[PDB]
């Protein structure tokens, strides 16, 4: 029996456990992933002894996520760019290789979702490590475009520096925004009353698709507002979350898992 | 869907529990929490949450018999805690389960404790959780040896009326017994207890908390004096996960398929 887990700290919020238990049982492997709560600074020490006894790969949340980076022998191109690791698999071989599946996640979402990102004009609100993780499985999807926005415009351009080798990506300040986009999908946190940044609600059209990666009970205020001016369809990013977990289980054992139910349900308790 | 967790500083009971939880299809969660401030905050807020139980690791097992509403015998006597309970009038119950899963070890490799002369090498934490559990079997005399004698005494003297218990120094220690427990820590620095092997029959049966791959330090040094049975204590974690688990659960669960997968983990 092959054993996977979660190390981060604190990990009373994660859903990791839930949702790769479902997926063994939709699939049945034979597997178990529990959450290991470690030490602020004994990720390193917690995660080696891991794999001596048995443990074949495990998810990495906050704050161990730059620390993985580090400690991966190997990194995949999007874990490369991304700058950290959120899903550690020890080969066959004996390496550990080191990844992330955040912009994948996002990408079987939209397409869940039926949003095609083919040829798509796309703008990426926020330019911080949500966003820098996001970009490159984007690029692969081809689309005609990604603007990359932030108050200041210098963290935007440096981001989208670092993957102009992959397509077209452009940079502004929040400012300048003055044109419409077919996908908007913003990294940005808001408040907890529902302050957004100064955004000119000219991006949104009448067929804008609208992804905030922020998620609750009904819609984000984020999406509230892309409908107020436009917005064709708001999605939140619970999807996101199934489907990062969804892309770690398929590269742990080698078979993509339906979400669709478990999605569903990890939402009725979300409402609940 | 009801979670449970295990409290501590650095553990194998989320996967022992989490493979319970699949046996006996139990709707259930088991997670390893971080212990800050203090093991009661903690373990507080996890009842205020919605948590139904959880094991506790040292050194938090004092900490975790204060904290408690109500004990169990055993607990009381063990004097310390690794299994916490909600009940359903909100009361908080502590158990001590390490005793019992020695003992359903030993019964489980057919070795009769009723009747049998016991050596337990230790008198510290390990040693007083186990008395109880040892003492209700019944056996002719359990025999309650350590390093520094003072504190075999006032052990042996603690629960004296409960059985047929004395304590002696190593270096009285000058005949042989049915059964030989090792509760020390010894082994960690890789020493022996300074005892004289005649303690070792061929009739003998060695039991040993520790475990690991192959034979333990403990166990090797029983093996060369031709003792009849050498058991670590693999047994033991998983006997005290099962008796902890059928405490919440109200079911008990199956220990060899655990123990066994256990067991290739260490073995390479
Ligand atoms: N395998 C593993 O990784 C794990 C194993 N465990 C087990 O849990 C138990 C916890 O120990 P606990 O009893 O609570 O610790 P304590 O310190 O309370 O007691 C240890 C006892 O062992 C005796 N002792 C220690 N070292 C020696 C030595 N070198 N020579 C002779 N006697 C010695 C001490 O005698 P004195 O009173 O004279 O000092 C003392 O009575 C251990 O026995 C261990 O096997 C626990 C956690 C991890």
């Amino acid at each position: 029996i092959d054993q996977y887990a979660v190390f981060g700290n604190p990990i009373n919020h994660s859903k990791s456990p839930f949702i790769h238990t479902l997926f063994a049982r939709q699939t049945q492997q034979s597997m178990i992933y529990t959450a290991q709560c470690v030490p602020v600074d004994g990720f390193t020490e917690a995660a080696k002894h891991f794999f001596a006894q048995g443990g074949r790969g495990c998810n990495v949340t906050v704050p161990f996520k730059e620390e993985a980076y580090r400690f991966a022998d190997r990194l995949t191109e999007r874990a490369r760019l991304a700058g950290a690791v959120n899903t550690l698999k020890k080969l066959d071989d004996g390496e550990i290789l080191g990844d992330n599946t955040d912009g994948e996640g996002l990408v079987q979402d939209l397409l869940a979702q039926q949003v095609l990102l083919k040829g798509a004009t796309i703008l990426l609100i926020g330019a911080g490590g949500a966003a820098r993780g996001v970009l490159k499985p984007l690029l692969d999807q081809q689309p005609a475009s990604i603007t990359v926005t932030n108050r200041t415009f210098a963290k935007a351009e440096q981001l989208a520096e670092l993957v102009a080798a992959y397509g077209e990506v452009k940079a502004q300040a929040f400012e300048q925004l003055k044109q419409s986009y077919d996908v908007i999908i913003n990294s940005t946190s808001a408040s907890l009353d529902g302050e957004l940044p100064a955004i000119d609600p000219v991006i949104f059209s009448s067929r804008s698709v609208c992804y905030d990666m922020m998620y609750g009970k009904g819609y984000t205020v984020f999406n509230q507002w892309a409908r107020q001016h436009g917005c064709a369809q708001a999605i939140d990013g619970l999807g996101m979350l199934v489907g990062q977990a969804a892309e770690s289980f398929m590269l742990w054992r080698g078979l993509r898992p339906g979400t669709k139910q478990i999605l569903r349900e990890l939402r009725k308790n979300l409402e609940g």
